[PDB]
């Protein structure tokens, strides 16, 4: 088929050999892991770099120290440089390591938000946002008596340019938006939204958790003010994310966590802060996790995003077409050729929790629930949905295993 | 010798076989890693558990999901239970995972501090505190126009009961104190200080980063309100720590980071919070790191703290005596038999940065600088010091290698 050709061109079988977790059975059936949107699997190259760190040069990080300490510092600094190049940030000091996208957005909303939002200012969000890109803005609005505004969505769950222009105005201080929806697969035009924000004297904070794993990012082209993502969704270790911020903005923002490393001087009653980026990195860093995340970036770069985007789009269109052919499947969001590698759906007369349970019995991992997007579920007029997602280690066989399992589930519940 | 006997009894050579990082040379000399206070080394048992997680059951965490997801959730919940038992917390929900001791103390100071400290209240600290246990209290005092008070220290860097009783009064709301000093080796009587706090209607927040790796902790006996520590100092992975808090207190405290997992329900403008402990755990957890930290706890428990305390005390007394015999060495803090496994020192007429550089050329890893304790350095009337620290994988040979390197350093600079 067309999908066999896409598999062969991408060399997907050689990619899968790097992911030992996929070589197992679940409930006696081969594993078809279709939940990468929740967290990705991790290649041996990343695991080998983590093992090497702990077996060869673990130490705390500080410029000019004993031998292992200076190797650990080199590895941590090299990891930040790898991230800077990955997203084409202008400066090393514009990359902040955090616990994840959620911690990144919370740092923007506390540190930037409290210094730049007052009573009567507006913060623009959307109903497709993950909780991590809604609730911090709700809390900033409550602290400041500011107003939260939602960009109206089209019937297919996209943002029309005229709705974007009508919602952003000269009262807007912050536009906070997903680059890619974790549910609908919508790809927002963040470059254009940034331009409209900037015309009104607002800044843009982008939730890029579902974009960084899947497409090339260029902070300078996009002209985002802040951009946030998570390592565990892009082949990296748990516990690490990134906040990109323009240097001019980060310089004026105050830290919100205090301790070692982020200080320059401490007396009994006062303290001064370190330079960027360490101003925002209190305590001992995520040292092993940063080193592993840099290896995950090199894994993605070695394949390249043009190859990853083509393969993911072929998988996604194939899955969308095969799932659409099952009578009773409803897919939410844009058409097959206008979406990222996610399909959120319901099966007529079968609760999505029972879909997820049933396909796991067939070896297939999907998620069911609200996907941390309760306002989106309400916008769809549902409580829960089921969600399959694709990444670089998925195959036609994985999609066909889901399709057969859904047909078996229809039969079981009929 | 007495130290050879202690080595043999502890089976230190078998412990060292678990730490492949120690089996290397630095500058052509065997590695003598004497910087565990900064971060510990990591045994293969912990590395094997981390590798197994990524090769067998990585997935995001949620009760009742697909097979790998339910294994990851089990591992994360089991890890929290392991921590609860390790410190004898009454309830599972009193254990919060954080990024580290610094993040733990910052959560207390923001969430508990802002709700319980007002103008004219007092916060008690000490000049031996790490920056992580000073600067958050400075910032809480500034937010609230409250007053920071310091418990006077004895000439040996300890806290006299009469100075403790004179500094704590009915205005005190929070006593924030180290269990063990990262510099002096002082072991504070936190059980007694907690009693004095409680008599005055204050709470106690304990910095236990240097105690959790080295001694048995019992939250119920101690009667601490909050207790904070870091995994990387106790054989665990980087990027994880613990906050213990009494359930009654944590129930009333508000979260300070917002997103997925920590919410129950989200609408466009409002949100409700999850139950403890997840109320304080926004975003995707530190899943691999928690699982590794539980394995580190089982490694320490298998040896037991009575054996670890005896071995560390024998090493410490041996090192204190051998270093004291070098003319020109000044050791800071209490006597050899009243300290934890740390020796902070200076060598007459040799800057401590040059000591650290010189002994690294001899394969020995120590730290030089302020040790994130600038107010303590000022209290000692120095800028910088050098610091050697001991843990379960250190030997008489490591101490003798430091002693010979210090004598060689004296010679080089004379």
């Amino acid at each position: 088929s067309h999908m066999a050709s896409a598999e062969h061109s991408f060399d997907v079988n050689e990619v899968i050999k790097d992911f030992p977790i996929l070589d197992q059975k679940v409930n006696g059936k081969r594993l078809a892991y279709l939940d990468s949107t929740a967290t990705s699997q991790t290649p041996v190259q990343v695991l080998n770099v983590l093992e090497d760190y702990y077996k060869r040069y673990n130490s705390n990080v500080h410029r000019g120290v004993h031998t292992l300490g200076s190797l650990a510092t080199d590895g941590y600094e090299n990891a930040r440089e790898t991230v800077r190049r990955f997203i084409n940030a202008k400066y090393f000091e514009e990359i902040i390591f955090t616990r994840g996208t959620t911690a990144s957005i919370n740092l923007v909303a506390h540190s930037y938000g409290d210094a730049n939002v007052e009573e009567g200012d507006e913060i623009v969000v959307t109903e497709m946002e993950h909780h991590a890109n809604i609730v911090p803005w709700q809390q900033l609005a409550k602290r400041k008596n500011a107003t939260l505004k939602f960009i109206p969505m089209t019937a297919d769950g996209e943002l029309n340019i005229e709705d974007i222009k009508q919602t952003i105005n000269d009262k807007t201080k912050i536009v906070a938006i997903a680059h890619i929806s974790n549910v609908l697969g919508t790809i927002n035009d963040v470059k254009t939204i940034a331009e409209i924000a900037h015309q009104h004297g607002a800044i843009i904070s982008v939730d890029g958790a579902q974009a960084a794993p899947h497409m090339k990012l260029d902070m300078q082209e996009m002209n985002a003010d802040f951009y946030s993502f998570s390592g565990h969704k892009m082949l990296g270790p748990t516990g690490i994310g990134v906040l990109f911020g323009k240097r001019e903005l980060l310089q004026k923002m105050e830290p919100i966590e205090f301790g070692g490393d982020m200080i320059d001087f401490v007396s009994k009653y006062d303290a001064t802060w370190a330079d960027l980026p360490t101003k925002f990195e209190a305590g001992t860093p995520l040292i092993a996790q940063a080193i592993g995340l840099a290896e995950a970036i090199r894994y993605l770069e070695r394949i390249g995003f043009d190859a990853i985007h083509k393969y993911e789009q072929e998988l996604t269109i194939y899955a969308y077409e095969q799932m659409s052919a099952i009578e009773g499947i409803e897919i939410y969001g844009p058409p097959k050729d206008r979406r990222a590698g996610v399909i959120t759906f319901n099966l007529q007369d079968v609760h999505p929790h029972d879909v997820a349970t049933a396909v796991d019995t067939e070896g297939v991992a999907v998620r069911a629930g609200h996907h941390c997007a309760q306002p989106l579920m309400k916008w769809l007029n549902v409580s829960s949905t089921a969600r399959a997602s694709f990444y670089i280690y998925n195959t036609k066989e994985d999609v066909d295993q889901l399709i057969n399992a859904l047909k078996q589930t229809k039969e079981f519940f009929s």
